């Protein structure tokens, strides 16, 4: 916990040498190695997400892993707020996509369990498979539901 902390702060304060549109302080961070931190950093979300939603006991945990998933993009948000249309740093911030294929797709695979959670529990054919409603329904019920 107090690892991530550290690369959340230091995520924050690279925001804001960017943010107020000075471009030549997005020009110099695009031909850093910025990108290679970038690239594995997502290397770990995306088999930590699994991996801790498994038990109570690292779901107090997930929470700043998610707390810096969430910070870690509104950085690379902030380097795309001066683009045109097919713009350099719009260019390479793909070329980190693909070169980083395989791994991005297991959080938007991991996204999808839990967003069609609210519907499934919203619609009355579930709604009253076992129960009437109480906080309570089943396990071999609730698989074929």
């Amino acid at each position: 916990s107090k690892a991530i902390q550290v690369a959340k702060q230091v995520f924050n304060t690279l925001t804001e040498y960017i943010q107020g549109p000075c471009t030549g302080n997005q020009q110099s961070l695009a031909h850093s190695r910025l990108w290679d931190a970038v690239v594995g950093f997502l290397h770990v979300f995306a088999h930590m997400q699994m991996k801790l939603s498994q038990d109570s006991s690292q779901i107090e945990l997930l929470k700043e892993l998610m707390d810096l998933q969430k910070d870690m993009v509104v950085m690379l948000l902030s380097m795309l707020e001066g683009n045109v249309v097919n713009g350099t740093i719009g260019k390479q911030m793909v070329d980190m996509l693909v070169e980083s294929s395989n791994n991005v797709e297991m959080i938007l695979k991991f996204f999808d369990m839990f967003l069609k959670l609210k519907d499934l529990t919203s619609s009355d054919t579930f709604k009253e498979y076992d129960p009437d409603g109480k906080g309570v329904i089943s396990k071999r019920d609730f698989h074929k539901a």
